[PDB]
């Protein structure tokens, strides 16, 4: 249940990323975790996404919300850096150009709270 930066090395991490740049040229690198206090929501059966860099922000909130499986009631947010990206109606390729790790992933968090 580690996060994935106790679990792999930066220079592990970079390379992963540089491996993904060549693969998937067009896919933004993003891992998505649960928050560590988080009581209510599961945890996501994986962490890492490669993400088509067209995608909205708005609409990857929609697709994670799909995976964990939740009623209509309960509250899901899911943050860049604890911004929310519920509204954010922007390509995930610009969110990256401003957001992105030093080991160059996108590390995003889902809980319950937007706190
Ligand atoms: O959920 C995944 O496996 C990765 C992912 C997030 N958003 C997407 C949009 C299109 C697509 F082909 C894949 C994805």
């Amino acid at each position: 249940d580690r996060p994935f930066k106790q679990r792999r090395s930066f220079a592990d991490r970079c390379k992963e990323v540089q491996q993904i740049r060549d693969q998937h040229p067009s896919k933004i690198p993003v891992i998505i975790e649960r928050y560590k206090g988080e009581k209510q929501l599961p945890v996501l059966d994986k962490t890492k996404f490669l993400v088509p860099d067209h995608v909205n922000m708005s609409e990857l909130v929609k697709i994670i919300r799909r995976r964990l499986q939740l009623n209509p009631t309960q509250a899901f947010f899911l943050l860049v850096n604890q911004h929310s990206m519920v509204s954010v109606s922007t390509p995930i390729a610009d969110i990256y150009e401003q957001e992105k790790d030093e080991d160059g992933f996108l590390y995003m968090v889902y809980a319950s709270q937007e706190t």
